[PDB]
DNA sequence: CCACCCCAACA
DNA sequence: CCACCCCAACA
DNA sequence: CAAA
DNA sequence: CCACCCCAACA
DNA sequence: CCACCCCAACA
DNA sequence: CAAA
DNA sequence: CCACCCCAACA
DNA sequence: CAAA
């Protein structure tokens, strides 16, 4: 029974250089997990009224008020880019490939351990004994048939650790249920009340409870047991490892140079712009690199901050990502946002429950836009615009005064295009399930690929009801003995990526470690420290042209 | 599971006489080993600065600061002479053999043993209690594709034991990392100050952060789990178990004797030096025993002492071995010079932290060079030299008094050759890497045998991470049970090399053991104790001739 | 790629008087243009 | 490494110089970071100008 | 003219002129000062002229890397001196045709 | 030079080399042969020289 | 042109190629010259070696 | 899976 | 079941 | 040993 | 031994 | 009837 | 050139 | 003798 | 259209 292990240890990133700049690049990694007891062995309805950010007045933006449903079941996590790769891999990868794609999935685990402890110590200080349970269970269930909800632990920066020497955790199961909520607005002070906060009874109606002990399979691991999951075939389209900066003004032939520059510091000068020969979509008499008719619209407006309801009532409406304009708008360009702990960065030597982010400010320029320039013309677009004659950015709307227009705006034409939410080194998440709406959105801003058919199935992990002598369930709280386990889990990711081309005559950028400054990229941030300690700081990935249109 | 066994135990040394005095000789030892529990889990970057043998200003050949990087992975080396041979052995090798050489090498584990301890007796005096964890593991890294640096262990007396019926222990990994240094010249006293005494942060140019869990493959072992490598093919030069003593004075046809001796005492003489026939380097009209033109040059005169500087700055300059004339310059001649403790010598029954070594004076004799009676004339090579005519080794340079210029001299022409470091029985190492650098050293003074490829691959044993019931990483520090194991080791290398002859008269030396004495060489020495204590001595390999010219 | 550690490359800075910087090499209003001897062998190689 | 930093800002310190296993060619009774003995020269001496 | 002085990356192997070091017999450590030759230490009888002006460590134990190549200007390939014994490498060339 | 060893000396030889215009005839390591009749000589000289 | 192969085992196949206009006009001389060069003027100095 | 102080009563 | 800092002395 |  | 909320990407 | 300090560059 |  | 920023819509 |  017990004595041989069950499985290996590989954290390593092997590479294969086909024919054709076609490389396949295949990701291992075998984390170490412990699972404690669950506090319940029940299954519980649970619901959260934060009445105390909720009854003020301005505080809408804090409702954090669901109706949650907690499961015994532990689960696991890989969905991450961290738990796949290092620092230098990322960096050869980023940094070279052109493209990149994600292709198999094969989950592992084995070298289950089981102990039991007895608190014991009485004749003395106090000591609690360890010892082996060689006929315990560890309950493993992998819900592929996706009949549970899809909860992306990375969501909530509850993923495994990146640091492929260090014991990780798992991240209990809960999913989400219906309720119902209504919440009205108000500023700051406001007059009168809020009128109601109100939750919701059961909808017998959108109800959906399921059982893990009902719907899947479990597989009773005991010491000697592994548990091994296919070979899961992805379904998703390529993510291109290129940024762009062609804006609307960087498309096409530029104006003809009818005069050059004698020596550096004297440019040129086109040609009378209303004699200048071209087209428009405008009734004036002289084209401009404004006014001048293009392909499409590069990027569009967003609303930013909105803030939309319904039945849990809000919630910010998502921005598809796009540059910070000169103007760091960091807030429309609807930039993001994260907030890690040591198990996932962190200054793996930091004091104080305070995490940590870095704002992702995506590269695909030329796409972004700057409201601090808005700016809507009337009919006959008399350029010396009067002022009864435009809207600018200063001009109010509602009555409000640093309520602007910019904030209700969407340009979101039959002649829109922009770049898929480029992934995010460390942190950020990988794959995705799909909304099962019968129209969906262009993409998920939550992750840079996202499974066109069903996704990977999902793997609940959880500690075997270890009983005591006693025992009468009609007890209202039963008596079970203190039982927690050591499992590995080793990791199987594949893709298969291009080499990028050469095809410019200037060098261009790229991610390198500097010498030890205080710049962002400089070693002494990853490498570890006197002690151990470790960081990982969220890289470029896409530090390269793409020449547009 | 556990019950069986996994492993013998071979300590035996297995002769095989081919045809052709080809012998075979495969060696075995199988040591078992005990391996702790590291105190970290992490990796740490750890630098150390003496600055009280630092800020000195003589002290500069006591600079010890380095950057260094400890592993949580213990490393086994068994790549020295005393561990894969007896005294005996030796004896009947390198007193009978010619030359020899290295073949293969198949390293094995087996029988581990995993326990652990709980600290009990508060209700009396104090007891640690040890049990077995048939559950635990305890990771093997092979790493061949020698990716991580070369550390061999024999380089800081960190090896196997070499006494095969005492339980040894490993060396914990650790490897060197980039920094940069800067210390000055100073003399004992000297005036002013030393001006800077600067370490180096992170040159993120030269950094190499490596991680075993990451670049080399985890064997998690149990207990009735057997880890065993391949049968590794040396690819190396042999090794002449020959010594020398064709200086250039005994090298050719020896000046004609026209007059014999009439009976022992009355030495013969030769003819007019400058009517003697003959050739020279030298425009005189005589040829000498010492200007007459040989076919090369005897050894070279190396400075003695130097000491070099760079980026980690100092260090002192190595030599190639070569006797200490009849004037031990021991120091030039670079004899070396070892120190090692009980478990790989020493009065196994002495006392106070007080290492001890053995001096080692190659034999290859006729080689070494005496720096007290070096000499240098002029143009007309003036036989007698006047004294603005000549530099020996008491005409000062620089303006320093002791200071001579044979500390500097460098006589290493075309013309020279030399021995090979031959091999050191005990201690003394076997096999090393090479410096993948574009051009190489002749030679190693670390080992007579130098892998021409690739080499083995290091060995790497940790303890797998045993928890507890607590374990939130978010944890400062993190608790997990004492544990510690055993297992044995078991160790196949092969050697080919063939049987001498005999093309004398003379007997010729060898190695015996006298009576017991005082004489270095009288058993004793090497026989147990009342008790049981043991030594070993380094013993010479290479007692007889080889008529170089 | 066997450490860690990202690793010392090869860029192209933004424009500001470092040896580094595009216009170093892009042409200029007229059009001359600049070679500037460039670093190859950026990358470790544990020598023992 | 006898002595290990005990938190950023503390470096570890080896053990008696002359008390410290390992070799050297040197004819002295402790072995340095400068002393002992290694596979070979690194770089060379070249007179300058 | 203008050029670009090529400052080698083969670190760890270039040697420092401002250490310089040599002590005597008993390698006393405390070297006294009749017992060194330091980088001030006159040769000749000239000031500014040290020993490290003279020295020379090409021992058989002697290692280094080859002149690396460089992007604009530098050479490519280039003959060999058809001499009986020849030089390990040419600094003029990363590439010599054997 | 002139080193030593066990016999002690021993000039040390030289790779030859021209003898620059200045003849420095004994560093350019030229050499130096000494024959008689038997191999040269005025087959009818004296003297044994 | 630049042309690159990405063979099978990171064996890439690099094929530079370069196509210069080049100008070359008549030789001042149609005879083979032996001329020297002493500049007297920085090698009648004393330290101008 | 015990043969004449090793491999090896060899296979 | 150790080959030249990855997959892979590949099969 | 970088090709084969 | 993971395919589109079950058996069952069935065999 | 000369091969790498023996038989023996074996046959 | 020590294996083959 | 034009295919998806290279060789090369390869042959 | 990135695989096939």
């Amino acid at each position: 029974g017990v004595g041989v292990s069950t499985g290996s240890y590989d954290n390593q990133t092997h590479y294969r250089f086909l024919g054709d700049g076609w490389v396949e690049i295949t990701a291992l990694a075998t984390r170490l997990v412990h699972l404690n007891m669950p506090k319940s062995e029940n299954y519980c309805r649970i619901r959260v009224h934060n009445t105390t950010d909720t009854s003020v007045k301005g505080n809408m933006a804090k409702d954090d008020a669901h109706e949650q449903i907690w499961t015994p079941w532990s689960l696991v996590d890989a969905n991450a880019w961290g738990v796949w790769l290092q620092p230098s891999d990322w960096q050869y990868i980023c940094n070279t490939m052109s493209q990149l794609n994600l292709v198999s999935l094969d989950q592992e685990i084995f070298n289950v351990v089981l102990k039991t402890v007895t608190e014991q110590d009485s004749g003395g200080q106090a000591i609690k004994i360890y010892n082996n349970d060689l006929t315990a269970c560890m309950m493993v269930a992998v819900d592929s048939n996706n009949i549970l909800p899809y909860t992306p632990a990375a969501n909530s920066m509850e993923t495994l650790g990146f640091y492929p020497w260090k014991p990780t955790i798992a991240s209990p199961y809960r999913y989400y249920f219906c309720v119902d909520r209504d919440l009205s607005v108000t500023y700051e002070n406001q007059e009168g009340t809020i009128e109601h906060n109100v939750m919701g009874t059961p909808k017998g109606m959108n109800s959906q409870f399921f059982t893990i002990e009902n719907t899947q399979q479990i597989t009773l691991l005991r010491t000697g047991d592994e548990f091994a999951t296919g070979t899961y075939y992805f379904d998703t389209n390529p993510v291109k490892l290129t940024h762009t900066w062609q804006t609307n003004r960087q498309l096409g032939q530029p104006p003809l140079l009818s005069t050059f520059p004698e020596a550096d510091t004297d440019a040129g000068t086109l040609t009378a712009q209303g004699s200048r020969h071209g087209a428009t979509q405008m009734e004036v008499n002289w084209v401009s690199e404004a006014i001048r008719t293009r392909p499409a619209q590069v990027g569009f407006c967003q609303p930013h901050n909105d803030f939309e309801a319904s039945r849990a009532g809000p919630f910010a409406a998502p921005k598809v990502p796009a540059d910070v304009t000169q103007g760091m708008d960091r807030e429309a360009n609807g930039s993001v946002r994260y907030s890690y702990g040591k198990q996932h960065g962190e200054n793996w030597a930091a004091h104080g429950p305070a995490p940590e982010r870095y704002t992702w400010d995506e590269t695909n320029f030329g796409s972004g836009r700057d409201t601090r320039d808005g700016f809507i013309q009337s009919a006959p677009l008399v350029v010396p615009p009067p002022l009864n004659g435009i809207l600018t950015n200063a001009n109010p709307i509602g009555t409000k005064n640093d309520i602007h227009f910019s904030n209700v705006f969407n340009s979101y034409g039959p002649l829109t295009t922009f770049s898929h939410p480029s992934p995010v080194y460390p942190q950020g998440q990988i794959w995705d399930k799909e909304l099962d709406l019968e129209h969906k959105p262009r993409l998920h801003i939550t992750a840079p690929f996202v499974c066109k058919n069903n996704a990977p199935g999902q793997m609940l992990v959880r500690l075997g009801p270890n009983l005591t002598d006693q025992y009468d369930p009609n007890g209202a709280t039963l008596s079970r003995i203190v039982t927690y386990g050591t499992f590995f889990w080793k990791g199987k990711l594949t893709m298969r990526a291009k080499l990028r081309a050469n095809t410019t005559w200037n060098p261009v950028y790229q991610v390198s470690v500097e010498d030890n400054g205080n710049s962002y990229m400089s070693v002494t941030k990853w490498l570890p420290t006197a002690t151990g300690n470790m960081q990982s700081v969220p890289l470029i990935t896409r530090p390269v042209a793409r020449n547009t249109y």
